[PDB]
């Protein structure tokens, strides 16, 4: 196949997150992804009880690269969502995609550096695969 979805229904209140808690992690094992498959894009679908407004954040991922601490982050993303639901997309760079570690507890992390609406729900996280 060409992708996997999880539906965590995870409520997040940005203002209640500590400085060390702003990256929300999901284990790759929850998706059912094979170690043979390469991720090209991650989508986070969110909703709120009011207009979402601006999100600023970054994604991070476990990797197999021991010399770089088994971890990589993507570019900062700024996105404005005008209504009560929307999608944040990370286009994964090829050099990161080639070393993502889905096994042995590897995680994809969704960093929220700011969000105008404060409280929101992560309705789904979608991995899109190279094909």
């Amino acid at each position: 196949s060409d992708g996997y979805t999880i539906k965590p229904n995870k409520k997040v209140t940005y203002s209640a997150l500590g400085e060390d808690e702003r990256m929300i992690g999901f284990s790759y094992k929850d998706f059912g992804i094979s170690s043979s498959e390469k991720i090209t894009e991650v989508q986070v679908n969110i909703s709120a009880n009011k207009n979402i407004g601006k999100y600023v954040g970054q994604f991070g991922t476990s990797t197999t690269d021991s010399a770089n601490g088994y971890w990589a982050m993507g570019d900062e993303i700024t996105q404005s969502i005008s209504g009560n639901s929307g999608t944040i997309t990370w286009k994964v760079p090829s050099d990161i995609s080639s070393i993502i570690q889905t096994q042995y507890g590897g995680e994809i992390k969704f960093g929220v550096w700011w969000i105008d609406c404060d409280e929101f729900t992560i309705d789904s996280v979608v991995l899109k695969l190279e094909h």
